[PDB]
């Protein structure tokens, strides 16, 4: 009949590092019904049992698992975790998908809202990954060789061999003109121009191993473990302070770039976007994703209801620290 969704867990008490690749969490292959999705992080997390090995879990479990495992930190946590339950998780079960659709996440929301997790493109996931094709090209959550091949070629190119800063900098670039040149339906704004710069730094911040605390890089051993196989190397540690995005600053001045997309169906024909949120610019993200659970949920009662209004808090929580203030926004009153 329904679940009533506790506050978001705060920062763990223990913030070092520790060895998180250990005995009660084996990495164990798929059985048949459990998800994977685009996300390396939560599928390694998955894949070792942070998470239930279904691949399907609450937002509270996602953030727990997520600083046990990684130490990634607490509102860059809430603020990925409620945005990808808000628009593509069940907000009466609280049980988000981390890859397609399933069952396991219990009977199906209204129309036009789905729950069907964060292979669903178009708000969230979007364009020009590393590891993962664009939608357009027919499967955005599959591990991609040739695409890991170009990361592997820039990392020679740039990193001598390894993955940093400048690799990424370079690499996020090329991936854009990649997308430009060959999908005509290539978008790259609002919440994907955000999260697509935080996301090329996680492997620098977040995959190397804490106890180098140096010249931090990231072999392809590695790499290819956790992006296609969902494996922590062995002997994981993870980083030794709680982090996210640190970098990724740097990572959009080594080639400025601003939102938008291909226009008209059309292959190298970008058009700024003036109105998409970008990083000084950030609130429009937050207002922009409360306009898009509007159109999912525009006309919620019950359960539901009350679930929203809480999961809608849950995330400003997160948004108001990390985006600098921003004013929350009602749009089911208060409860
Ligand atoms: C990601 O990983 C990559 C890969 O590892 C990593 O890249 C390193 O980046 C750092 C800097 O970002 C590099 O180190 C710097 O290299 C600068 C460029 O060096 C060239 O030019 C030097 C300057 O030459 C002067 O004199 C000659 C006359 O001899 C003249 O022609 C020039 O015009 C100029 O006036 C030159 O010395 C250097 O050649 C030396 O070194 C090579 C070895 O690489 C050797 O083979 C040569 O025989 C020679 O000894 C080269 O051609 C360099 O300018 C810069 O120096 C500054 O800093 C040092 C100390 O930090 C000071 O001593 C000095 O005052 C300078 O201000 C510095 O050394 C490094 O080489 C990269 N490594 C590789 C492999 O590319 C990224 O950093 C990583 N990213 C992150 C974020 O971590
Ligand atoms: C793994 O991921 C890769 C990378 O995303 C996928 O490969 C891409 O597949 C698409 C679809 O076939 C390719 O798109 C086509 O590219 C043509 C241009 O490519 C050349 O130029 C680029 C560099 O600019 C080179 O990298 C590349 O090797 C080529 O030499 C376009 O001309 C095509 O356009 C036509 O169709 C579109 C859509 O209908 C129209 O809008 C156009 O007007 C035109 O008629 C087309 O976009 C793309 O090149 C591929 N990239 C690479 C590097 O391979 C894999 O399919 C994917 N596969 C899996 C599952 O492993
Ligand atoms: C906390 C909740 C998290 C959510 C909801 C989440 C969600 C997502 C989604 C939807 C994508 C695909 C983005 C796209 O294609 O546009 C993605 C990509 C990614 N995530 Fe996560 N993520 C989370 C946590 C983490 C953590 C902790 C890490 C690292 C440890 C991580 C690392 C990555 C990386 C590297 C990618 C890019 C993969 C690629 O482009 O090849 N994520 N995430
Ligand atoms: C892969 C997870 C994406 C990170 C969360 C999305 C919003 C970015 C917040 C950081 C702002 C600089
Ligand atoms: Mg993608």
């Amino acid at each position: 009949q329904g679940v009533d969704p506790p506050p978001p867990p705060g920062p763990p008490s223990f913030t070092g590092t520790k060895l998180v690749n250990d005995a009660d969490h084996p990495w164990q292959p798929l059985r048949e019904g459990d998800i994977r999705g685009p996300c390396p992080g939560l599928n390694t997390l998955a894949s070792h049992g942070y998470l239930p090995r279904d691949g399907v879990a609450t937002p509270a479990q996602i953030i727990t698992a997520t600083q046990e495992g990684f130490n990634f930190e607490n509102n860059a946590a809430i603020v990925a975790t409620y945005l990808g339950h808000l628009l593509n998780g069940n907000l009466v079960t609280d049980l988000l998908s981390i890859g397609g659709a399933t069952p396991k996440t219990g009977p199906p929301p209204p129309p036009p809202a789905h729950a069907g997790g964060l292979n669903v493109h178009g708000t969230f996931e979007g364009d020009a990954g590393m590891t993962r094709a664009d939608e357009f090209f027919g499967d955005n959550h599959s591990f991609n060789q040739t695409l890991f091949d170009k990361f592997v070629d820039f990392s020679n190119r740039y990193g001598g061999g390894f993955y940093n800063l400048t690799v990424a900098g370079e690499l996020r670039y090329s991936r854009i003109q990649d997308s430009i040149a060959t999908n005509p339906e290539f978008q790259f704004k609002n919440v994907r121009f955000i999260t697509a710069y935080g996301e090329t730094v996680f492997p620098i911040n977040l995959f190397v191993d804490g106890r180098v605390t140096t010249d931090r890089k990231l072999s392809m051993e590695d790499a290819a473990s956790i992006f296609r196989d969902m494996r922590f190397p062995d002997d994981f540690h993870r980083s030794a302070v709680p982090a996210s995005n640190e970098g990724a600053d740097q990572v959009l001045a080594a080639h400025p770039w601003v939102p938008g997309g291909n226009a008209d169906n059309q292959v190298n024909n970008y058009v700024e976007d003036p109105d998409s949120a970008d990083f000084t610019h950030l609130c429009r993200l937050y207002e922009f994703v409360v306009g898009s659970v509007q159109e999912l949920y525009p006309n919620p009662t019950g359960i539901l209801r009350r679930n929203l209004i809480k999961n809608l808090h849950y995330w400003w929580t997160g948004v108001n620290v990390a985006f600098g203030g921003c004013d929350e926004l009602f749009p089911y009153g208060q409860l």
